[PDB]
Order: C-alpha cells, then structure tokens, then sequence
C-alpha cells in the first residue's frame, strides 16, 4: 500500500509538451527526486497504449524498491501524492485549503486557456485572474499557502508559462502576482532553477 | 488559520440543486454536522451577487467559535477540508491517493454528464465508466479507499444521481458496481441515510 516512493524507481511516460505532466515534473525537481522523464510522440502512442494497461497519459511508473511495479494514473492525484511524499503539501488542513483553493482556480483556468486555443470569453478568463490576482494580494506569507513552497506555488509556474505561450500580449496585473511567486519558486527551489534552465523548450 | 470546524456555524449558499455542492451536504450529513442549507434562486442571485465578496456559488459562510466570518469558496476545496476535519479522508497518503484518484474519474465523468444535457460521446462517457468500473472491481476494500467512508465513496452518490437524471436508461456495469458502494454508505453513514431521504427532490 506504501509505494516507499522516496526511494522507489520512477519514471513519468508523458508527451514531449509541459501539458498536465509539467507539474509532476516541477515537484519531483523541487523534491530533487530523480526520474526517468520518458516523452512520447504521437507516433509512438498507439503501439504504447496497446501493450500498457492505461489509456491516456501521464502515467507514474512507480518500481518500489521491492521490486513491485505499480502504475500510478490521474495527473493531479499523482502531483499531491508526490508533493505529500516531499513535504510540498503543507502541515494542517487550514494551510491545504489555502493550496486547494489556489490550484482550483489556476486548474480552471488552464483548462479554460487550453480549450480557447483552437475553438476560435475574456470575461470567464477575467474572472479566474482577477480572483487570483485577489488571494495573491490578500496572503499573509510569502507562498501561497504559507512561509514556504507548496504545490500551488508549482502549479503557478505552469499557469504562467501557458499565459505566455497562449495569452503574449494580456496584460493583467495578475500575471505581476503570478511572476513574483515564480521568482520565489526559483530562489527557494535550486532544483526547479535548475530544472526550467534545462528542460526541453517546447510550444506547449 | 484554524476556523475550529467542528464547533463553527457553518452555512452553505448554492442553488436549489444537487449540482456541486451536493457533495458538501453529503459530507455534513455524514459526520452529523449541523448547518444552514440556503438554497438561492436565480430571481435572487443578482442581489446577493453585489453586497457579497464572492462571485459564484458555492460558499461556504463559516463563524468560528470566536465569531470570526469567513467566506470559503471552491467547491472540492471545501469539500476536502470538511472531509478531513470529519475523519472522512483516509489515514495516510498510500489511502488518499486512492481518494483522489477516484475523485478525478468521477469529477471528470460528472463534468461531461453535465456538458451534454443541452450542448445536443458514449466513447468519452465510457472511457471513464470502464475506468471507474475497473478500479471498483480491483479492490481489496469494501469502501474506495479502504474500509470506511471517505469523500470518494459520498462523491459516487452524486455520480449515481447524475446518471439517473442524465442517463436513465445506460445500461453500463459500472452502474451496479456504483450503486454496491452507495448502498454500503446508507449503511454505514445513518445521517447520510437519512439525508438522502429527507432532502427535497430536484430535477439536478
């Protein structure tokens, strides 16, 4: 039932995009945890999703230091199950609603910039960012939920590279808020620093 | 920081609709938690839309022993944090990855149940029903995520509903295997028995 995922293999089967996988690849890299980051095109996804018991991606191959061979699915599920493992989910309830709340609205609002890319809504838009720009404003701490780095604070840094790649020239004085939590992400995190350096720079 | 639950007033504003909110009622029900169920028509949204700092429902309206008003917002946020104030969200990460792995399929399912009423995918509707279906077949508990009741258990209530209202005549397995957990609720969780029984019956 204990994957012992501190130790464990892992490797996280995703496209070759920051997608929904960014976030689980921003924990691990705030944790410092290695992993096998195995991006795979759409070419290969049909031969892949034949032999494996899944049907979408991202997948957390977990290998517990057993030996035991676990496929872990939901791409949120897994990003809170890793950020728990690490100690990136805070310490009580109250700071977990403060992440909660956080990754609800910046969830939503991915989605929501994801779906408008191709379909052809500034107002729904506004919306989401005017409400986080607001708790932005409002927090007591320096993170979002806290003194220190929690998933929300992760989940932002995907928030703000879709924004640049789907929204350039929006200029909303959220997206200020959004790049000083980046900032501190960045100072706190040396293996998320290190990580944006380096990654594959891709379009989405 | 810590709004003391347990002892707080609690009232919840939302339409007078399952909807989203149901699974906030199914969570006080469950720990026998006294609070004020406001249901809100459109007729009076608008005004209550102006004198209140929030811009959609639901919201939970907390007091605290010591009288301090919050506002809670997010609909699976604070249905999370009731859950874990109420022992209904598992012991440890191992349990809530099973949780939330459960809440995201059926979430997900209940979004596109939502999304089809009136837009006019029984492919994307059965993706998510054989995937619920698989996870509840695989088990090694009598509830999703171990023994007793969590909030992914009172979330398949609200699925089960939706299905009847949305899609009464489906004739998938997954039904049966959602209506064995509800009924191990009803049995086990006697305010949710009777909440379900008592609460007024609306078309969503």
């Amino acid at each position: 039932m204990d994957l012992q995922l501190k130790q464990a293999k892992l490797r996280l089967l995703y496209f070759n995009i920051r997608g929904r996988a960014e976030l689980i690849r921003l924990v691990l890299n705030a944790a410092e945890k290695d992993f096998e980051d195995v991006r795979v095109s759409e070419t290969e996804w049909p031969s892949l999703k034949s032999k494996m018991p899944f049907n979408q991606l991202p997948v957390l191959e977990v290998t517990t230091p057993n030996g035991q061979k676990v496929m872990l699915t939901e791409s949120m599920a897994i990003a809170r199950l890793l950020a728990r493992t690490f100690g990136l989910y805070g310490d009580n309830a109250a700071e977990v609603y403060l992440i909660e709340r956080m990754n609800s609205l910046t969830s939503s609002l991915l989605e929501e910039i994801y779906a408008l890319g191709l379909k052809k809504e500034a107002e729904h838009l506004h919306e989401y960012m005017n409400a986080i720009e607001m708790a932005l404003k409002e927090r007591k701490s320096t993170f979002i939920a806290g003194p220190r780095v929690t998933l929300a604070d992760l989940q932002v840094i995907v928030l703000i590279d879709t924004m640049n790649k789907f929204l350039p020239n929006t200029k909303h004085e959220c997206k200020d808020k959004l790049d000083e939590i980046k900032e501190g992400v960045i100072r706190t995190k040396p293996g998320v620093a290190r990580y944006l350096r380096s990654r594959p720079a891709t379009d989405f």
